[PDB]
């Protein structure tokens, strides 16, 4: 059932399924374990915007390097060539854009690190309470109250009014982030069925073709070092490995070492 | 018995129950852990509209999309064809319906996401409580008390009454939905048959030479590649991979080395 | 043991009962999460008789739908033909009607839904407590009390009396539906027995000859198709799939790509 | 071990124990679940009649029906046949009887059953407290206290004793009626024995070839329709299904579809 | 099915995912169990840093020793064998860095090592509290607040500010720190793509060549061994090991114990 | 899959961990169940310096004793002969080595041994309140407050001073010594490598000669002298043991069994 | 894998160490079970050095005889013989060391046996609260504290010093204890490598011989007896036992039962 259980994963449903929901439960626990989100007032869109752009970026980037077919399409890269490469960049970018978008989408939905990165932002022009003539101490509290202040005083009716802005902005992002992912996924893919010269069947037979290929050429490059290996032993300890040999043994010369060696 | 698993699952009841189930746990743990309904005087409707259609719409996409014989179907497009055409997508139509349904019909009976949807858009003329001259204040007051306003100040009353009118309403609702789908499923069925050429048994046979032939083809290409390649790297080390060959053996050539790549 | 396990599937009291067993589960949990009967005063009957009958409604479609005999049965349809069909929709109607038998009698039985639908249609002239010379007040009271109103006001005893005749009155209903069911399932039963023209025998025969021609004309047609499809692929690329073809190999041509297409 | 499980599941003293426990437990689980004796002061009686005798009579019709060899009994009926008819009609009652009396003695000695249904039918000659010369009062009274009234004003000293009389009553009913259904049974059991004319071993052997005659038909007559519809479809695609066809195919025309219809 | 286990350890991604792990869960107990932060005014940097670089620079060592392809290339260290050894040098160092690269930045995102490393290090002419004349006290109490004070007096405030601002800069750097060496390590690949002189099939039957001779040596040495030793022990006993030697047996003399010592 | 677990055995990574953590966990529990630090005046160095160092010099006189090899290089003991033998202590030394740093390591790390220690040696110039012109009172209040004292006399500040400044003068010892023991190792392999005359190969081959070697004189010495006392004891008893004798027996005579004894 | 786990047992480090573990586990138990420290003036000594010394003593002894090695040995002595035998008296020794001193390091460090042993013992001129100039009442207070008197009347701070003295010296005496334990092992073992007459490989010759002489023995002792009694039951009842003897039978005569008893 273990071939059956390889067929099964062949499918690239379940295979992104599987990474979606690492990542959902890999984002759960990092945010709920070291977000602390900081009362700066300087740098405190930096803190919220690295914590929401630099895992995607990092996952971006593993999804596109830890693919081996990339490494190839780029050695070909430093007419049709040029549009097979394409197609197999693309079939790379599948994994590649399913790796980060979910943790752009869990991100955004939960509106933690939005609120954090984007809360000194907000405007003070509709609250009255913030006239603030100095100018300084208002960036401060707007900054500082998001995090960890507390400190009931009054103000926590345009502390709670703003976060509930800033958090339907952060999930309405996230929806329309996801909505043009769909949108590009699925004209990306009309457009790569539109441009591809080979036809259905032929774009099958290529596919595993390539897969095919590259499977075999490893496996007898494997097999084709043995066997040279093996008989170079063979010269060397005077039988074949793994065979029997009580007809005859070898005693190695330290210039044989050396040879061997 | 892994055969009999099969053939319990070329059902497609089996497999549409358990889509309708993943949708019902998704959609229960979804909407428990981040709605969130926004107070927000000025866009409401869309926070709620987008939290009932977005899904559904991407799970319609999702069921259409990643079905092959979509593809197939796409393609062919871009008689008696055209009958099969349909048919084909026809059977496709069937799980792309019953995915978005079950997200519709839960989230409706439920009723949170139509209530925080179409909370702003009640009725005053029945409460003489919500005279208010000023024609602006009402209007914040009434999208304002669904969402975690509280504040008993005795108009919890009519947010009571009308909270359950719009629950009432969403319930309601999703019945008349369930039952124009349940209809529309049937009477699509219905159609299916009085308009396909093909008999009964004509179409078994169809349905099956479909899946048989392309899954055969799918295999054979394998198979095809797959030899191919191994006549050029028997060409290429001299022996054919996976087999007894301490006869002989190969040094490939640089410009050799070229070819093969 | 798996074919002793598929004999006792054959017997339908076991899939009958496990239908039912499932039909009140779903109910437990349906009626327990998402009831909220509303205080409506306008319409709330069309709120408890949709709750009641849809369910219904929709799993006896289910039942007649789900089952490809009763699809042969309308493309026949649309002497003893006639009687011969008629038996098959009577074999089809046993599992038909032991789908949503279940849900009214259990939904009758524990008089909830009933309650919330009828509970306006109460009287009032043997309580001197409903007077209401407004004659308008009395019915949004009415209609109101059995929802949520509580508010104990010394006229809870009238609620509970007529609540309990309620409940009454529904379990009542229902037993009085589960007797009449009972019935004229055994009226049916011996009338199917009585208009048969087969003997018992012959009955058995032709029952088993249905099974049998369906489920042999299925595989053969599969196989049918798999060998002509596999003979024209050997055609195609000059060896027959999953054989020993390193005798020869096919180089496909373009528009031979086109006739296999 | 299989065959040995089903040689003792032909023993009827398992299978009518495990009966007997599914009704205790369904009965437990129904009653403890919606019995909520009503309070009504006109029907009374029919709410507990009901309860215990509409299962009882549903589970008797039941395991009379369920039994194939009923239906075939009927068949036959709609000298020594007349007996032998007597005979099956006997075997069959052994489980139509064992699946109520269950029910029936439970809900007995039970005795909720019976106090809320014969509640209302109470003597008050013995007790001064029930003068009440209105003659109508009392009735209701009477009907009330048992259901939910409580109301402690010291004449729940008259509904406890007269709670214990009927419980008292109901438990010896249900002890009588025990006790009739086994002598009943064992009456029944040696009038067959001398009524019967067939010898003991004889009267095995009839048993036998009842079970293995019916059991053999329907088998060949699956296999008799397998084989003359693998022989039609063999006329129809040219081959036997499940077997070698490589050496020959064909290609089924428009009318002879028409003719396997 | 070990055979396809040891096939899916052979992708790097599973083991460096693997010492990831291991390495964030290491730290976690080490960290939790045993950092105690010092409160010394002297020495406290010292602490820290050597908390936070030499489990880095010891986890760096060991990735880099424990693997035996290293001590080769540093053998044969002590034109095309020079970018050789580089690329054998640059795969070790893939498991080399990915090893102390986890360690770095769960410290750096935990943020409490940075903090007690570097908080000597704050800027007191900000705050008008830290005046402090005396010049000497300031930087104690600055070097002891951070560890265990506590100790109420109102400085707090300007305590957890600083605090906070340690903790952003401390996760800030570790970003800049993951992002630094995801760039590194792209770029390093791609640096050793393009300086490789061997082809990337010929890459392949390089890489596969070393693996294979080294463990084929390995493994023919030994063989070697066992016959050259069973030899001299048959001189020594008279007989084979392992062998039915009830033919003949040796009684060995005191110098032919010598010999064979 | 016994084989391929003693493979992964014969890697030193695995079997140094385990010896690693067994140090750890043995440490663990001993100084949580039977440290007792005491506060005797006189003599409490000796006390922490035996718990610190004797635990140690015992796991390294067992790491070198236990091994066999160490047995027979002494032996040699008591050219390329010295090169070999310190090859061979070099590769006892590797075990011999993690053996004991595991537990130094963690002692130091923990502190409280480096404390109960040292505790005695702390000065008393920086503190003020350590004058005691008797000059034998302060040394015993310096060695008793460590241990058991407690008595908060407004000292504790002094105490938890000078403990936090031992604690971290532990730790840092403990990072200084395990960094010198890390810096030793790689120092020690790389002077190995080259100084050992074989090369790598011939090193390998060397390594696995002595093992082979070992290993089959072991098992041929048990067969041989196997075959020796069988052949006595047929002698004895007229036959070989464990083969079929009932073709003769023997009857040992007195003088005989002194023979055999 | 059985045979494999004996060859582990085979390794004298895993027995010992079960040996080990079993002492102080079951020390652990003995101890908290059934100490109970007595406060007798008179004799207290021997109560502490009893459970000290004996059980030791015990370990000892059960260890040297409870191998069978040590019979022989004694049997033989009750030149090169000599050193033989002191050899396997060696041989012997180890696990007859390793047993009690387990039990003697683990008494010593948990130091209540030693306290309670050598209470009585304690010097009272450093304290002056012991004067005493009854000289009999000091000596019972002395050795009663120890065990349970507790009463707090100021001396518990002289209690709890010598105590904490009596305490150190017991772990001081066991570290001491298990120091000279592993020297006199590691140098006694050098002194039988450097006085044993055999060779290293003479010497493993050796202790096969002796281990497979004694099995041999054994077996073909048993197998010989078992001949000798099969041949005298054979002519006891005219046949072998164990075999087909339908051929015939013997009937024993009473003078010929004689002759079997």
């Amino acid at each position: 059932l273990n071939n059956i259980v390889s067929s099964l994963q062949r499918n690239g449903i379940f295979i992104n399924s599987l990474i979606a929901a690492l990542t959902i439960g890999g984002q759960q626990l990092f945010s709920s374990s070291t977000f602390s989100c900081p009362c700066q007032v300087g740098k405190n869109f930096y803190y919220g915007s690295a914590f929401l752009v630099i895992p995607a970026l990092i996952l971006l980037v593993a999804g596109f390097a830890l693919r081996s077919q990339m490494w190839t399409i780029t050695g070909e890269y430093c007419p049709l060539e040029c549009k097979l490469a394409c197609l197999r960049f693309f079939s790379i970018t599948g994994r590649a854009v399913i790796a980060p978008l979910t943790w752009l989408a869990v991100t955004l939905l939960t509106g933690t690190y939005y609120e954090c990165a984007a809360s000194e932002f907000a405007s003070v022009d509709h609250y009255p309470m913030f006239d603030n003539v100095s100018a300084s101490k208002r960036e401060e509290i707007l900054a500082g109250f998001p995090c960890c202040r507390s400190a009931p005083s009054d103000v926590i009716l345009v502390r709670d009014e703003i976060a509930l802005l800033h958090r339907y902005q952060s999930q309405m992002l996230g929806w329309i982030l996801i909505t043009l992912a769909t949108i590009a996924a699925l004209v990306s893919c009309c457009v790569a069925k539109c441009c591809s010269p080979l036809t259905s069947l032929q774009h099958c037979y290529w596919t595993s073709h390539l897969q095919n290929e590259r499977e075999l050429f490893e496996q007898a490059a494997e097999q084709h070092s043995r066997l040279l290996m093996m008989h170079r032993i063979k010269k060397l300890f005077g039988f074949i490995p793994g065979s029997e040999d009580v007809k005859h043994i070898r005693i190695p010369s330290c210039q044989d070492w050396k040879d061997i060696s």
